[PDB]
């Protein structure tokens, strides 16, 4: 049997889709919650065409795609000494950039499309926020500009944005509770 006609392509990693729906009753990680699971190229088109868009989605809920084993938290021992490329959103993008962003911004990971930097991503994050939309991707290590920068190079030209506008890398540390590189 000749393999092309009858399997799933099989994507380098496997990965896993985060949602998130912000409710005072219960604390940040408690509201976390784990969709599903992926490792084929038809099985993310499958729950991708399933689940509702980032624009259609409740303001205060987030979507995050990592890879198995690293969570959507700071903490976890790949994500406590990285740090993300921070793309802020106004109001009228949500209509305009907000989906076909976040759709691009899944595409440029499970596709690798960073050559050998791509074991420095972690996964990407966008946030639905009334003040403003945000879509991250998050890396392993702050401190490797070489490998933070050619990613930032390379999504902001995946992105189509102009030289006009800048986008910033900020340290979990420092950003939790600046820009360390600037492209």
């Amino acid at each position: 049997a000749n393999p092309e006609h009858y399997i799933k392509h099989p994507l380098q990693n496997r990965w896993a889709l985060w949602f998130f729906k912000n409710d005072k009753s219960k604390t940040w990680q408690a509201n976390l919650r784990l969709i599903s699971k992926f490792d084929t190229v038809e099985d993310f088109w499958a729950l991708y065409n399933h689940i509702q868009l980032s624009s259609n989605l409740m303001p205060g809920c987030d979507y995050s795609l990592f890879k198995d084993g690293i969570e959507p938290m700071w903490e976890d021992e790949k994500n406590k000494r990285g740090g993300r490329w921070l793309i802020t959103l106004n109001k009228q993008q949500r209509r305009s950039d907000l989906d076909r962003f976040w759709l691009e911004t899944l595409l440029c990971l499970i596709g690798e499309s960073f050559d050998d930097y791509s074991d420095d991503v972690c996964g990407a994050v966008v946030n639905v926020r009334a003040k403003g939309d945000k879509i991250a991707i998050w890396t392993t290590e702050c401190e490797n500009r070489d490998a933070v920068t050619h990613i930032g190079r390379v999504y902001k030209e995946r992105l189509g944005l102009p030289p006009k506008i800048v986008i910033g890398y900020q340290s979990h540390a420092d950003t939790a509770t600046k820009n360390r590189f600037v492209v």
